Formats: C-alpha cells, structure tokens, sequence
C-alpha cells in the first residue's frame, strides 16, 4: 500500500482528543508513506505498555468509536495518504462487520487491521472486506511459524504487518528473524513494528528488507507527555528517524 522505504506513523485515535489526533496526522503526512490509526480499546492486551496507556488516555477522555471515522474523513479533505484503521475485533463485531467496513470505506479508510481476528472468522471477514473495497492487513509476531506466514500472505491485500512485543535498546534478534522469514515467504509488502527509537533502527530495518517501517511507540510516548502540544515534537522525532 506504500512506497518502499516508507515510514508509517501509528497514532491512537482520540489521544488526547480527536482534534489533536487530526492535527498530528496533518503535521506528519509529509513524511508518511501510509498511516495506522488505532481505535482505542478497553483491553489492548496485544500492545506494548506505551500504546496500551494511549488507549487508556483516549478512552478516559471519552473517545467514541465513530470519532475515528470523523478523523479519517477530515484528514481526507487535505490528503490522500493511505490510512489503515487498526482495531480489536470487539468493536467491529458489536457494530456488524459489513456495517463497520462499509462505514470505514465511506469515510476514506483504505485498509483495516484487526489485531485479534478469530481464525474462525478470517474467511468471511476478508470476503466482506474485499466486497466493501477495504484492503486487509494481517499481523504476525516472532512466534508465527512459516506455514502461518504463508496463509497470512495469501489472505493479505494490503500488506503484512510484522510486530515484536519484545520491545528493545536494540532490535531483538527474534524480530530480525521474523523479517528474514517473511521476505523469504511473502509476496505482499511487509511493514515492521519493532519499536524503533533510533535512526539506526530505520536504516537497518529497511536495509534488511522491510518495505516500510511503522513508528508508533516513539510518537505515542511524546503524545502521552506533550498532550495537544505534541505536534512539533512529533515532527522532530520523525525527521530524526529519517535522517533529516
């Protein structure tokens, strides 16, 4: 979904509020190959500490599901950078898969990543996503075996998102091994969420074959600290990571 060498910011919708999120997106767009917008959830058990706290913040401040769509829709007026909605299944399930995906599209979403999509539902979900015009993004962690990477690559229409709960401050070996395995298997492009915090991380990861590098925790850490005034600090952290 993005150019090779792309940096992909991840932001939590409504952290600290929907207007600020929108502001952060507009400020980072010029460096983005694509953007992951996370829908906060009460039990984000698949995320690392930093991102989990951002979900807590967003929810405490009163985030409401469709505000995520408001954000995408407003962003669309200014830019066409691909946006991938990242969510837990619960919200989608409760709202009705097709309804959600349909609403997602109408607002401008290009792709969707369902963190904990039950395998039992993968098939129908992907079919509906295709019908509704939304590209799929599936996640794989270091404990994902080659056979599953393949099943994942065959269902993916957007890109494969490789993650590492490991944290770091070096990229863990197990993260690199996942990347190496994926490139040897995936036809789709792959993006990596290995918690980059330094310029050397971005350089290395792209050099090792990542088509794109997601930058989430780094960005979210500044937002948890600066609140609405995070903007400028965000632009500096991305420039730092890009060597500019």
């Amino acid at each position: 979904m993005f150019k090779d060498g792309s940096l992909i910011p991840y932001l939590t919708a409504g952290d600290p509020d929907k207007q600020s999120t929108l502001n952060f997106l507009l400020a980072l767009d010029e460096y983005a190959g694509a953007i992951e917008l996370g829908i906060p959830f009460s039990d984000p058990i698949a995320d690392g500490k930093t991102i989990q706290e951002s979900h807590y913040r967003a929810l405490k401040n009163g985030f409401k599901l469709r505000e995520a769509f408001w954000i995408v829709k407003e962003f669309r007026r200014h830019s066409s950078t691909p946006i991938v909605l990242m969510t837990y299944y619960n919200p989608i399930y409760r709202a009705g898969v097709r309804n959600f995906l349909a609403e997602a599209k109408a607002s401008g979403v290009a792709g969707i990543l369902v963190v904990d999509l039950p395998v039992f539902h993968a098939k129908e979900f992907t079919e509906i996503a295709r019908e509704e015009g939304i590209k799929t993004v599936f996640l794989a962690a270091p404990n994902t075996p080659d056979e599953r990477l393949k099943v994942i690559d065959d269902m993916t229409t957007g890109f494969v998102y490789l993650v590492s709960l490991y944290g770091t401050e070096e990229i863990p070996k197990t993260a690199y091994d996942l990347l190496r395995r994926a490139k040897r298997i995936c036809r789709n492009k792959v993006a990596v969420g290995f918690g980059v915090s330094k310029r050397e991380h971005v350089v290395s990861l792209l050099k090792e074959g990542a088509n794109g590098v997601v930058v989430g925790s780094a960005l979210v850490k500044i937002i948890g600290e600066k609140g609405r005034e995070a903007t400028e600090f965000l632009k500096k952290k991305v420039e730092e990571l890009l060597g500019i």
